[PDB]
């Protein structure tokens, strides 16, 4: 019975949404929420930092289609929880941040952890409200999750109060709500799709940016067939990896630089001009280079370079609409235009600048050296975590991808502190795929404690850490009065992270030498567990 | 060889197509006054920022560009939040532009230091301080954007002073162009046939227009729309002119019945937010199912769920279902029970209304006074009403033919908007007369903008409805006011049209019924402001 | 009954408070507020705008020593509100804003002036919170109250949902509050106190800073005793006028810019090193001045310029320190010092300077004519108000202030739109002291439409405009296409503000020629009532 309890509503409300995790760190007063969840069908993760809950919810919002939750205890909790916040605005991605509340009758005290917690979140936010009372908790999750996940989708937040969370009504007063429906779609005018291949026939140099977004669109497929018709070679930022296949004949991410500075026109799908790609602007582009742009969020049209031709709308079903279009044309890019051998031989010059490295034995491993290893032994339906900045930017060039949505990394944000998170996040989003942490020792140091969870709820995540002592390269050894001496980008060269990982009862591999790398990379895959291999690294 | 920033800031206004720009002067911005005269972008010195910032944003809904208004450092932006608010709710663009004191006198309490990004930015699509001058076309090209596409809004920058007096050669000026007119998505093709479908098997459809579909500049293919299908519609209040108001199909006179009875709404640009009472019980049927046509995404569903949602651009996606009708039979029969009950109950409402408009007993009455005003307004013109009765009830005596022609309280239902509206429409368009009919209350946030309206010649034609208060008043002024007044009451029969005369308009009061529509000619005769004062009712 | 409803009990606390005005604008939410003012002891003073509602609640603060109090509808309501907020947080002044809010249930669905007025009041606020229940609106009262009064005084924000001021409560389940005692004293060290008197003794050239904070601490007393018995120059900010009398031999008003510039000792007294005293710093001082420094708020001490003796506490207390100590000292400034010499040498060919321009008889009259007239027609005790740029400027240099309290001006934040509601505030304050209200013809119309609210509640304020067609001189005439050619700052020359005051009911007298300036003044202080006196000013 006849009555609901707070905690319990807004566990339902969660699941009727099908949000069907849900991470944090419990205590006073949201404790009660994390046991609805599970009584309610929504799996719970504790962690060890809000940190990493709220940054595991952003991935796996991004993941599932749907709001990743995260619930945070008050005050602190939500500082710590604003990080997550901050990274489902930058990179658009759902999620729904609930913060537990001091008591409504404590306002003005000095209760217990009180805080002007909407206010502190609402900077990061699409959305963020109070809940002031039981009955209106589905109202406020479904109108979290609308805004989450409509239009460009972005965080939200929700401020629970401990006396609404303990707080309970009768089952006639609750508020009415509903499944929020899959996102509505919106297309391009025809002549804006005629324009667009009115502009890619007249190209001498086009180029297709693949982003994030035509991932989280989930238009793989459309941008696929619409490569194969056209032959135009494409980039991808580190997130739209997979979007096309890698391993590509088209593709120029071999030759990108090349690439971004010759074209004459570029396509941008579900990619920003911002730092990612250099904003569209010489040095790095053509001055007279024209745009292209497919996106959500009409705000962004322009934005920084002016566009061309617009194509405002879902990512999936305007490449429909472009694929259908090109039946009745005749035009394709020719294979052996200057354009084409341009950047074939440019790719090749620049591999084989590399190959040195790669092939290098010398011990200790460089980046590449050690990434061969690793990419012989990447299995193909991987879901591929990475963190760093060596390690992350060369570890994504020679790590291919053959699926969308099967990259994780520091995103628009550049955010070290979401690795475990973002692991974990893609472990629990479908535990029939292998998840691979790619990280540098640094990166590892902002989320390691998390270690502890995978082994708690037996999510086999795979780790290799490339350590070189630092922030970048450090130094052989740790000097003397270090405070002084000590460079601040410096760590313990070859810290055993390995043995943090066995400590929590992980399996933890430390590899000095190239030639043991493959060997420790397939211990840790045949663990029936979580591994942590710990690869010494070259400080040059 | 060189520019300086309050040349260059004016010269990024008119190069965005921003025609007018409202103010008011003094430390550090009276030279972007001055350079937008220079500039080809005429100025408006207004007597208060709140008018000077609600009237850029009407420009805005008005004209398709931004309004702008500049305001000094400190209190003058404090003063334009009203504006940022304003146009925030109403999706009006708008760029306010704030003098910020000197960077380098950053945190000595320099004179009108204040952190106007920090105050400004819950209003904003976008706020940002302009660090250089070599950049000011930059951030008037980006607040433009973020004003005009998608959901139109506010935008803020931030204008120090020793940028405002800085100067940059030309060959290291930000390169920029003018925003394109916003682009345009539609609806796929099954949305489109699904809302046909569900407009077919409707017994009891309605359309609800709102400003949304005036901005969109689609009042056309609404037109075609109606007549194609038949089905009836009502508006809101500034959505009045979007279809015409005397047309067969208006269910204005029986809003309450339709809301409650439909079957099936379709919201063209309109919000199920208060003003259409959030399309819930008791005002609607549990059980009614929505068409929602609009721009904004996060908006789909927003308190009551959606059927059929044709997310994008109101005249494109109104042109698909006019051709997708093409292959359709249907429309809604004209003798349709809905259709018998709505003209049935319509005319049982104007006849309860009747006797208060033959009503010539004085003083005035709402309706009596509004039938004078009714017979005299101008086809052409465009309306600005503000107040509560005098706004609620003349806006539904005074029948609309054209889109975009009624300004009033709007989303935010705001008094003080009334003479910087009625002058961001004088200024829109000198060739239509501009009526602003207003309560004694309202007149009284903005009326000194009186004087600005004879100083620029700008005959905006003010009928004042007068009954002593925040609705009715008392008699007269009791003795110790201070405690027995009521809070609600002003002076009875202030003499605001000798405040017209004061500043050199035309002021004329009326206390007699049958004197009215003498009054309001003679108004509308003199070549310049005036103001027709008519003693209300109190009852 | 038994039980007090929301707005009963608000108006209630304000008056327990000892709140005597209110002023405001009603409407939906708060009317219920202002009917309950008046049945509680509350005066209600209904406004023509927000803006002058609030900007006289400020002024009324700073009047009475407890908060004043505004009322403002949702949404615009609020907005109009923060500007005097704003003007309250600038001056250090105590007020409480009083913001309706929409109905607590209808959060998130667009009620009717439905906004996030806590979020966008609390940059100007030392304090400001929703009310979430009837039973706590006299704890939150209280509180308000203790932050506006206490330490450096600031403003202040109540939200009051539409819901809480039509809802109820029994008696015995309303919170205790209790009347927020008069703020507590702090004093200096006995060694501070000394320090200070040991820097004045080796002064060459020593000076006294009187500010408003002086004002506001009712140490007008103390600080005479205190500049009587040491014989040290003295000069003023605008509403410190009158904390010394401004006809005091010890003035170097009329030699300020050499005062500041030569002196080698300051003594802040409730004055801050800000623009209005021009930061303390060259080429306005010596490079090596040293500065006694007088503040409540520790955290001024030092503020742009080191201070070489602290004095942290209340003004009134701390010169009573003084004033004690400097019993047990020989030392005084010599009457004859070079110091005393130059600055009477100064002011004498300043005032000579000027005497040209108060005896020019010509029409129309300047400045400096038209105040000859005014100084010689204002009251001893009236309270002065004054705004604009020319017009205030020159205005509160020409008219002598003899009692402290008696001046209020466009303030710390330099606003325009607080003439009328200020000259409300004093004319409520002390009904048995006439207002006077000089304006320049700018500044009356922000909020000329406040004449009428000056005839409805009989407040017989006497303004008086210096009209010279603009923000500073206009053109002689309106020039054709004048969203042209009109100059931004040119207004109607002479435009007609007495026929506006006549309209509504008051004393409206147009003064064109300079011998006829005392006639009109004379002419509207008869008047019983509110006059404006509309002098023609030079353009020159
Ligand atoms: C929250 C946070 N803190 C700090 C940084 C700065 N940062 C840091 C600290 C990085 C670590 C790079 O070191 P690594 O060991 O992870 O990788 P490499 O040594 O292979 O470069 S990459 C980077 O941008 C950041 N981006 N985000
Ligand atoms: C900024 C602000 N202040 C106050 C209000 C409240 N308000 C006020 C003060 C109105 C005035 C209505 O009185 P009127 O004389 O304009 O018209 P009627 O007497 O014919 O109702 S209508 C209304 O909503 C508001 N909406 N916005
Ligand atoms: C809210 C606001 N808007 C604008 C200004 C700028 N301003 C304005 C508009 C002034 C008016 C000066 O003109 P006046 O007629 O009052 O006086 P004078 O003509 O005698 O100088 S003084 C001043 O600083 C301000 N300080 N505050
Ligand atoms: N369904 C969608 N269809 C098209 N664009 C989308 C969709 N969802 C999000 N977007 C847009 O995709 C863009 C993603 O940009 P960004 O995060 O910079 O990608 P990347 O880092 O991969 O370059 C954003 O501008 C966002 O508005
Ligand atoms: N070009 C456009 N096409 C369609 N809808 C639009 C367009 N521009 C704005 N809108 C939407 O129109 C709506 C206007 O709603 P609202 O201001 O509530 O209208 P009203 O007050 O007249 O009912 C907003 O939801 C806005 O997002
Ligand atoms: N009771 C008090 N005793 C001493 N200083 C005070 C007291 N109340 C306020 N003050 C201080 O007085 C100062 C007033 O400064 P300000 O407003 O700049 O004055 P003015 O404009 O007259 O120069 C502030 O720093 C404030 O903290
Ligand atoms: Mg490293
Ligand atoms: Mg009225
Ligand atoms: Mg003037």
């Amino acid at each position: 019975s006849s009555e609901v309890d707070g905690a319990t509503l807004i566990a339902r409300s969660l699941k009727q949404q099908g949000i069907d995790h849900l991470f944090g760190v419990v205590g006073f007063p949201i404790t009660a929420i994390a046991a609805a969840a599970q009584k309610e069908g929504v799996a719970y993760l504790g962690m060890r930092n809000e940190q990493s809950a709220a940054y595991a919810a952003a991935a796996y919002g991004y993941l599932t289609g749907r709001p990743g939750a995260a619930v945070v205890v008050t005050g602190p909790g939500v500082v710590h929880g604003l990080s997550g916040l901050a990274n489902a605005q930058q990179n658009c991605w759902p999620m729904i941040l609930i913060g537990g509340a001091s008591e409504t009758y404590r306002g003005g005290m000095g209760a217990f952890q009180e805080e002007r917690q909407v206010l502190i979140a609402s900077p990061f936010c699409k959305f963020a409200h109070g809940i002031e009372s039981v009955a209106r908790i589905p109202f406020y999750v479904e109108m979290a999750t609308r805004n989450a996940i409509y239009g460009r989708p972005g965080a939200t937040y929700l401020d629970m109060p401990d006396d609404i969370i303990r707080g309970t009504c009768e089952t006639d007063k609750i508020a009415q709500a509903e499944r929020v429906p899959e996102a509505p779609r919106s297309v391009a005018p025809a002549e804006n799709v005629e324009a667009a291949l009115d502009l890619l026939e007249k190209a001498q140099r086009p180029l297709v940016l693949l982003g994030k977004g035509m991932a989280w669109s989930r238009g793989e497929d459309e941008v696929r067939a619409f490569i194969e018709r056209t032959q135009v070679p494409f980039v991808r930022s580190p997130m739209g990896k997979g979007v096309m296949p890698d391993d590509h004949p088209l593709s120029a991410s071999a030759a990108r630089t090349l690439a971004l500075q010759q074209a004459d026109v570029i396509f941008l799908m579900g990619a920003r001009l911002n730092w990612i790609f250099h904003f569209g602007l010489p040095p790095r582009y053509a001055k007279d280079v024209k745009v292209i742009q497919l996106d959500i969020a009409p705000e962004e049209i322009g934005h920084n370079k002016p566009t061309e031709v617009a194509l405002v709308g879902d990512g999936k079903a305007i490449m429909a609409q472009l694929n259908k279009a090109l039946v009745n044309r005749q035009w394709f890019h020719p294979k052996d235009t200057p354009w084409r051998q341009a950047l074939t031989k440019k790719a090749a010059e620049n591999v084989a600048t590399i190959k040195p490295q790669v092939d290098d034995d010398q011990g200790p491993a460089g980046y590449y050296r050690a990434l061969r290893d690793v990419a012989a032994w990447m299995p193909k339906n991987a879901i591929l975590s990475a963190e760093g900045a060596g390690t992350m930017d060369i570890g994504l060039t020679q790590l291919a991808s053959s699926n969308a949505r099967s990259v994780l990394n520091a995103g628009t944000y550049g955010t070290m502190g979401v690795g475990l998170g973002q692991a974990i996040a893609a472990a629990v989003s479908d535990p029939s795929r292998p998840v691979i942490h790619l990280s540098g020792d640094s990166a590892i140091g902002f989320s390691g404690m998390e270690m502890e969870t995978l082994v708690r709820y037996n999510l086999p995540v795979k780790i290799v850490v490339l350590n070189n002592g630092g922030i970048g390269p450090g130094m052989p050894e740790i000097p003397e009065n270090p405070m002084f001496n000590l460079k601040p980008n410096a760590l313990i060269y070859g810290a055993r992270y390995d043995k943090v990982m066995e400590a929590f009862g992980g399996k933890g591999i430390f590899v000095k030498e190239p030639k043991d790398i493959r060997k420790a990379l397939d211990e840790a895959m045949a663990f029936k567990g979580p591994a942590l291999v710990n690869v010494v690294l070259s400080q040059g």
